[PDB]
This record gives C-alpha cells, structure tokens and sequence, in this order.
C-alpha cells in the first residue's frame, strides 16, 4: 500500500529534524521510500507565537497495517524528541500525518484518514501534489482540482 505521509516541524533546527525524520522512515520494517517532495518554509497555522514551519511530503510503500504504522510513526516523532503541549497547533520538534493510506478510509479513535484537515491546508496539499500530481482521493476528488478551487498561495522554498 502506499502511504502519504504529511512531515512538518518547527522546532530544534527543522532542516535536521525533517532529514532525521526521513531517514528513520525508511527504516521502518516492511516499508520503504517511494517518493520525497521538496521542503517549504512556511507561516504557522494557528498561534502566531511560534517559528515558521519545514514541510513536506513523502511516500511510503508498506506492507504494515495502518495502526501499525502508527505506532512507527509516533515512535519516530518520540524519538525527535516530540513534546505534546497544551495548547492546540503549537510548535513541535516533528510531526508525521498520515495523509493518505492507499485509497482506504479509515474513521477509528486513533486514526482518522484521510487525514481530517488536508484539503484546507497548502501546507499538505502542495508538497502532496509536487510527488503524486495524479492522485485521487477516496471520495473520487482530483487533487490537482482541490487546488484550482481552493487557490492556496503556492509555497516558498525551505
Ligand atoms: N491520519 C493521522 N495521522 C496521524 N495521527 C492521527 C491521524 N488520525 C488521527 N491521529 C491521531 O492524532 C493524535 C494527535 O496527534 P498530533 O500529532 O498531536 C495532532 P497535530 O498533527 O499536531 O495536529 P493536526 O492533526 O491538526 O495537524 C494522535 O495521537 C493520533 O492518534
Ligand atoms: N505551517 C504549518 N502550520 C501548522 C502545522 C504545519 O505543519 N505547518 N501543523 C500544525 C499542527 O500539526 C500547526 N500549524
Ligand atoms: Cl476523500
Ligand atoms: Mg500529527
Ligand atoms: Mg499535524
């Protein structure tokens, strides 16, 4: 199956954090890299108190399970030292999203994909569609037709 995996952090060197980040992906068991997308800086969504974002897209072929995935995927965002405040869309080390896992829906207490707020967020949706300009969502939406309704400004350069 293949998975989109949303990366984004803010804090303790971003750059260093993302390159960990990917590398820690590849070793995930019965998985590997397909496709990574380039990294954007940009301005936080939500509190106006924290630094600007790295994000960026990968590709993750797997053979896991998705809640399995999970637990990879917050392991490695533990690993980098991930700290869960108070406050909601703080800064944070690392964060991995699972955008997509192949065309599944999966709605449970843990996991919720696609991932709830993707299509409101450039953030996700440019670096998505830099690696898989093709794709189509479960509901049957083209992701390259989100983009033209929506008109994000499109992203700078990390
Ligand atoms: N598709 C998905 N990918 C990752 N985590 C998901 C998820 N769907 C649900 N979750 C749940 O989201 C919980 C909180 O994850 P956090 O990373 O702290 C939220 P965040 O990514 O900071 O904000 P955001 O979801 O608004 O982008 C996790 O413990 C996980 O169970
Ligand atoms: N620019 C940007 N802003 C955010 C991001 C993000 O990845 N990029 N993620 C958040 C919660 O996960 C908080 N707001
Ligand atoms: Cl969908
Ligand atoms: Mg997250
Ligand atoms: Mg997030």
């Amino acid at each position: 199956t293949v998975a989109y995996i949303a990366i984004g952090s803010n804090l303790a060197s971003p750059l260093e954090q993302v390159n960990a980040a990917l590398k820690a992906l590849g070793d995930i068991p019965e998985s590997h890299i397909l496709t990574v997308s380039s990294f954007y800086r940009t301005p936080p969504l939500g509190p106006q108190d924290q630094p600007d974002y790295l994000n960026a897209a990968v590709a993750l072929e797997t053979s896991l399970a998705p809640e399995e995935l999970l637990n990879h995927t917050q392991r490695i965002e533990l690993q980098q030292g991930r700290v869960r405040k108070a406050e909601r869309w703080g800064p944070r080390t690392l964060d991995l999203d699972i955008m997509l896992f192949g065309n599944e829906v999966i709605n449970t207490e843990r996991l919720t994909v696609p991932a709830y707020d993707m299509k409101n967020r450039g953030f996700m949706l440019w670096p998505l569609f830099e690696i898989a300009p093709e794709l189509v969502f479960p509901d049957g939406e083209m992701l390259r037709q989100i983009l033209h309704t929506r008109a994000f400004d499109k992203l700078n350069k990390w």
